[PDB]
C-alpha cells in the first residue's frame, strides 16, 4: 500500500497461485480459488505488498486503493479488500492490531498469519469456488496454507 513515492521505481505489484493448475483472483467482493470464472481477463489480482522489516505488515491497490486488511465483522475477521479514503495516511511500520500479516515464505510457497502475532491462520479453499481464508486452526487437514508467489505481468 503505497500513494506511488519515486517516480519510475518499482511499484510492489503482487500476485498468488499454486502449482497444481490453481490461481487466486477478485471478482466484485472476495478473492477466489483455483479456478472459478474469468471470461475474458476481468479480474486484476495485482496488490501493492509493503513489509514492516522481515517481509510481515500490509497489502493495497486492485485497481484503485483497494486495501487488503483482516476487517472486523462484530465477533469474526477475515480477509478483505476495504475502499482507503485518503492518499496522504500510509503505513511504513505500524503495531499489532487487526490490519496485518505474517508472510511465512518457505522458499517458493508461503502462508498468512492475520493481525499479525495473535489473531486468524493462513489457508485457502481448496477447489473452484470459495475463496482466501484467515482460519481458526493450523494445517491439520483443512485447507491450502502452501501457495506460490508471483509478482507484476
Amino acid at each position: 500500500m503505497r500513494p506511488s513515492g519515486r517516480k519510475s521505481s518499482k511499484m510492489q505489484a503482487f500476485r498468488i497461485w499454486d502449482v497444481n493448475q490453481k490461481t487466486f483472483y477478485l471478482r466484485n467482493n472476495q478473492l477466489v480459488a483455483g479456478y472459478l470464472q474469468g471470461p475474458n481477463v476481468n479480474l486484476e489480482e495485482k496488490i501493492d505488498v509493503v513489509p514492516i522489516e522481515p517481509h510481515a505488515l500490509f497489502l493495497g491497490i486492485h485497481g484503485g486503493k483497494m486495501c487488503l486488511s483482516c476487517v472486523k465483522s462484530g465477533d469474526e475477521t477475515r480477509l478483505q479488500l476495504e475502499a482507503v479514503n485518503i492518499t496522504d495516511l500510509s503505513e511504513n511500520r505500524k503495531q499489532d492490531k487487526r490490519f496485518a500479516f505474517i508472510r511465512s515464505d518457505s522458499g517458493p510457497t508461503t502462508s498468512f498469519e492475520s493481525a499479525a502475532c495473535p489473531g486468524w491462520f493462513l489457508c485457502t479453499a481448496m477447489e473452484a469456488d470459495q475463496p482466501v481464508s484467515l482460519t481458526n486452526m493450523p494445517d491439520e487437514g483443512v485447507m491450502v496454507t502452501k501457495f506460490y508467489f508471483q509478482e507484476d505481468e
